[PDB]
């Protein structure tokens, strides 16, 4: 509350330590479903189906541009991208198993580089 704050959590080197997840999630080898925008042209259901589409490579423009107020923020981002994978994508399916990869991939660097 006013005049009465919390401990100060050093957050200056965020930025940096969010561009090496990202680095590190875009050369893991079942990345590939997750680099570029899903071409909503040509994906019939798409675009009707999943509400704010997010990828890697829009993912490191908002980092690259200040787009993310915090690490909260960019967690969120990545997180859409795997749940937006889950809502398109059987299970049972390559990019599906990609899916749940990933998502195991960027929860323990989380845990690891934050917690």
């Amino acid at each position: 509350s006013m005049s009465v704050k919390k401990p100060k959590r050093d957050d200056s080197k965020d930025l940096a330590l969010c561009s090496m997840i990202l680095t590190e999630m875009e050369t893991h080898e079942d990345a590939w479903p997750f680099l570029l925008p899903v071409n909503l042209k040509l994906v019939p259901g798409y675009k009707k189906v999943i509400k704010k589409p997010m990828d890697f490579s829009t993912i490191r423009e908002k980092l690259s541009s200040g787009q993310y107020p915090n690490l909260e923020t960019f967690a969120l981002d990545v997180r859409l991208v795997f749940d937006n994978c889950e809502t398109f994508n059987e299970d049972d399916s390559d990019i599906g198993r990609a899916g749940h990869n990933m998502r195991k991939y960027f929860e323990k660097k989380w845990t690891d580089t934050f917690k």
